[PDB]
């Protein structure tokens, strides 16, 4: 599994890059406020190089307030980020478990046809009898997979995929809303920032805060990297959520129509110069349950030509049912 | 053994990832409070850079109390975690020892059929005579294993597997309960935390504690990583325990039924276009004791197609008993 | 994808080198003002090695003014640079997504013909029957790609490419304008610098600034690397924008003419000593929709000879339409 | 030797893991109290950063006493541990020397048959004539080894193995007893620890001890890792001793019975469809002296099938004596 | 491109070594005055280890004057050097772009004939029919390149090469003049240095300078590496400029003569014992436009023998025009 | 030589492991008292961080005395150990030189027959004609070596080997005695240590010594590693000496008997089913001078089976003398 099952949908690797970017940010913030110094302080009488080395930690863990010329989110962001990264990685595992429970095995079939194509795409002798090759080796494997899956909890694989996509969209929107509930709705802070009010007057996100100690004037270095990060993370999260919602609506419309869903297969079926006996309708009657989604996956993953060859070879041996 | 016997059940690698995560946490805590400084102190008169370098260790090993505006678990968590990791790794060793005492050898058989399939899955000449290949090389190996094991303490392998799973579930629940007995039942601390009472008022998990010394006001840095860790470890342990209990009940129901246990084999047996002589009942009468579990393992490990081929070839040579 | 789809247009790798240079500059500035010291200060009474270690950060985050014998852009440049680098990388992703939505697959076809040529360019036996080889193996692949793409949202691929180039040009000009709106129009600062007014009199870009603190005279080391960088970045950005605009106008003129667009193909078609049956016009009538752009890509990527061979072999089997 | 003779009995690698764990503990303790600081002290008047750098070593080498609100074992444990590790490694060398003096060579024979099996386990042509292969190449090697050893101090190899196992058990129990004589019998300290008496009242294992110096109050950091180590080492040593004693009694019962010792061979001999001429008794009369133990070793090391094949081929050529 | 197009003219790698040496010098100077200390100062009253750590940077960025017993070029040399290195690398890119726009592809042809020669230079069977081999495989490739280039903006390739060389010479002289305008014309400073006036009396290039500060006597360490570098850089730049000008005049004379330009080809044509039909004049009439320069490149790059073989084989198939 | 002649007698690699352990100890002691601090001192008035940094070296090189509540061996042990390691490595070189002067070459012959066996031990076709193979290739090499050596100072090789072993035993005993003459005969110090007198009362091996300086109380850290090392080195040296003496007496008895020395050869000669013509006595009369020792070496190095095959093949061609 770790070799091949663990390791390309159009704009689904956005979950992978999301996990990557959020984990990088979280781990870098941990490294910053655990290796370097996140805060500094200044008691305007005198130090001993060990006063400040304690007042730093004190004023860090204790609360700090700010006043222009005890509010802090230091204790949640670099951990809610790791939690968010884990929640972004969840949906891929959900989809894998769903395809495992469905009964069929799609990853292995894609890898098999991919290896077949990458192997005999260059053999000159095995290129004129190309359709013969495709109906010979891999087509039987795909058909046996279809046959075995048809009798075990696999008649609505597309429904499981659409549910996975719905969960992905809901998860992205929930992550964005969670980011919103950790302080100001974006363009508000940008307007207060673009018109020239950085923090002196607008108040929020301070960088020179006082400290209670029984006039300590502590400066929050690492804070300057938080409102250089949220301004980008907000935009990028809303973009990811929008693209995921668009993909979700696309797959919903695909599932609920089933009429223009066979557009690609009906297109592929009109290329080979054979058109021998099997009508268009009975091919679907034998395959339309699940094999439609699998052929669409082969097309969306391998490409178009090696998928057209496969789906036009599969007609020539389609006799298990009709 | 270290090459092949030492190195994929659905949601059993949760024990492996459990050992990994707990060992990482424990070793990182040891490294923190053994390389970096875990504590800091402040006597509000004067230091000499060697006062604090002793009061740190003193107030660490000695007890510390806390009062709002000698309780500590520093000395057990980073070691009970390693003990828990070892106890999570135990059940895999128990299962290996049980399969060794059973008499049969399952890992080697799985590896053999896996190598056979991975080797001759691509040979074009050895793909039409596919059933012949499977009934030729590996089927005889599986049958000889069955025959040798049938006469040595191997008639109830499924019972040993179910006992291993029961032990896994009991172990997970005991680990969770052990985590509970080291201080507040989860959602209680979360509610006291989500409504905005971090530690100032709620008391437990302090970060600014006093110290007896014959007003030392020591700060516990590393404590901030403990209630950022338990909040996650509780959820994750209860999830692992729940999934293990579900798997346990599944295997119990499998063992006690034996009627719908042959569903997969009865399904596979209805695919090949041979159906020559051997009735369905006598195949089971020759195999149903142990080979059922072994075929289920081959299916749950190799996949479905290379398991169907194997179990439909094994009928064609099933003559040792009937 | 990460192996082959993710990885040579004439002066488009200027976007790649742009991303490289801007990311290097931004990351080096972050490393400088996060590892080394970016600023220094001097209160002309006395220090304690911890005064300055706080006044540095204070005067850094707080504003600083300058007077000859609170203005600073320290907080935006090293981040607007990373944003600019991301915006320079966007257009390549836009073009990839556009070619994916178009229906055809150009990268795989280029790689296939490239592998074919690099493989059998040296075989002596397969060099007299060279035209036979080209019309044999890869030409059929190209034609099948054409045929499959012709029936799926691919009749105006050149329009999508021209739109990608327009977006590239607009993006480059917007990046330059953004650089301009972060303070002086180039040659002005150069004239004030070439005639011998570095910063003492001209004022802007100071290096010895005062600081408010309730006469601190802080020196900005890292500032000396900013007006050694803008002077070059301005020139290089305007050069990149000019070359991109020239490329854009070239492709616009190409798309809108369509008469001298077939100049290269009409030239290639007059070399082989065959000229057997297919007139020049019907070849284009079968190919002129999309295959023109694909042949131009093969020529602009592979070279000229292996493209001429391909496009003169494709005539000998051009019969799918006429 | 270092290549192959120097490098899998069931629960004998417990000696290897024992050596590993004890050597790790000992070397880590040496590194701790030789690189880091093991002790700290505090004279409550004043230091000079070189007082403590001498009082540390003084109070370390000199004795230290403890009193609640000159006893130390610092000088023996991290060396008795290395001595124990060496004494755990001894029995393997004893067994190797015993098998060398016995006359036969078992390791080379096991490696030879292992290489033979791993080589020709996959050859399809050399799989129908499988019994022929086994009686052909390796069986003659095993028989020649038997013949050469029969005339040189090798008639009671099992006795030497049983003596090695007796020595292993005695050594494990002696190591445990040695651990006991270095201060409290386990569960006593656990009860005094589980009921909540860490060291303040129970006294033993102090961490805040005084020091004679002509009120020094030295703290023993590294001591906190000793009673976090003995509590585990006691349990693990008693477990290793118990398992070794069980193995010893098993092999004693094996040697003294000789009746159910041939159970495995009598089982293997009833599988091949030959049963040609050689009775069961005369096979043992030719082999029962030493070859019984060697076949048991082949079974306990290679597995069961490649051992059954070997022992059923060895009958077909058993003619050197009868 | 990065593999083969990006990677041997006689004394053109002087541009490569120029870029190397100037980039090394510039980067080493940056590393020196950014990692080590470039300056030191001494206020003859008292310091605090932080006075000097600020006066260093102050006196560095601010001006410094010198008086024997505010002039500085610290701020331009280590950057004008990088600019010069980039300007030395430009001409190679200009030549590559010119050969790309010309229409022909010279690098690929050179690499092809080089691979052909390096491959079949050792085959003994393919060494008697050597001329047959050369007129067989690579000659047709060269001729097809000639034919394709003849109809696309390629009739004056030598003119483009001569323009590239003129640009190289002008660039070298401009770089030298730029070095001169950054302060003394070479031998002047050498004479003032060889006769024994280092800097005490001659003044320029000081190493003990004063500093304004409201008698600071700062020493410029890194200055000692500047007049140990210019003295060599001047000589080496004038040498590079002279050799480039000589090469330029050589190529100008080559282009403008065209009579003794065919000396090498007329020499090669008088070696093979064939002299069959094609007169000397018509060969040139078919090739003299561009192929002359390409054959000269093959000779100047591959060597002489593998170029003579090629150019004497090309006559035997020269029939495309005459 | 460095490849093969420079690189397995039973318990002769004890010299190799002896050199290893002594060199490790010596080099580690040098590293300790040359990198870390070996000593510490305390003048009970005041320091300046440079007093102690000189008194350390002074009191180290000068003598130190001890008194309970100028004796030192610091200057010899870590060098006498390296001398001892060299003297332990000597005997192997002596044996190599002796075998070189003897005339024969044993190492090359052993390596040759080893390579022959390791090569053709697995060939199935070359396994029935096994005796033919052995009498074919390597036997002639061994016989030619015998013949060439018989006429050059090689008739008493066993005498040279026995002398080498006598020298080894004498060297081991001399090394042990040298260890004894560097201060208490072992069990004396152990008894004074086991009954509980570490150094306070027993005196020898002090760790808190005074120092003359014109009451310095210096502590000898590294001393604690000397009486943790001698206690083990004494036991291990006496064990090595005993085993070497036993081996020496064994080889003496072997040389002086010559009757039961041919026991192994007389045993091997009674296995092959040939016994054709050559009597037992004449084989020895042709070989008994030197070849006896060489066959014993082949047996003690290669194993028993490949030595039996060789010595039974050598009879079938033994005709050079009789």
């Amino acid at each position: 599994s770790r070799v091949f099952v663990q390791p390309d949908l159009a704009d689904r690797l956005n979950s992978r890059v999301t996990v990557v970017i959020l984990a990088v940010s979280s781990a870098l913030l941990l490294s910053s406020h655990f290796i370097g110094d996140p805060i500094t302080c200044w008691t305007p009488a005198q130090f001993n190089a060990q006063w400040v080395n304690f007042v730093n930690q004190y004023c860090f863990v204790h609360g700090t307030y700010f006043v222009p010329l005890s509010i802090q989110y230091y204790q949640w962001v670099p951990y809610v980020f790791a939690l968010q990264a884990f929640l972004f990685y969840i949906p891929r595992f959900i989809w894998k478990a769903m395809i495992a429970y469905s009964g069929y095995d799609l990853a292995a079939a894609v890898k098999y046809v991919d290896r077949f194509w990458s192997e005999n795409r260059d053999k000159d002798d095995k290129f004129k009898t190309r359709l013969a090759a495709f109906e010979g080796r891999p087509s039987v494997y795909i058909w046996d997979g279809i046959r075995l899956a048809r009798k075990k909890r696999s008649r609505n694989m597309a429904l499981f995929y659409t549910l996975s996509t719905v969960w992905q969209a809901v998860n992205a929107w929930i992550q964005f809303y969670i980011l919103t509930q950790l302080l100001l709705w974006g363009p508000s802070i940008l307007g207060d920032l673009l018109q020239g009010n950085d923090w002196q007057t607008t108040g929020h996100f301070p960088r020179i805060v006082h400290c209670d100690f029984n006039t300590v004037l502590c400066v929050l270095t690492l804070n300057i990297y938080y409102e250089k990060l949220f301004i980008f993370l907000w935009f990028w999260l809303v973009f990811v959520a929008v693209v995921s919602t668009v993909n979700c609506f696309k797959w919903i419309y695909y599932l609920c129509n089933k009429t223009k869903a066979q557009k690609t297969i009906k297109n592929y079926l009109s290329t080979a110069p054979i058109k021998s006996t099997i009508s268009d309708d009975q091919f679907f009657s034998a395959l339309g349950e699940d094999g439609l989604f699998i052929m669409d996956q082969m097309a969306l993953n391998l490409g178009d030509i090696p998928a057209s060859y496969l789906t036009i070879s599969m007609r020539n041996i389609c006799q298990d049912f009709i």
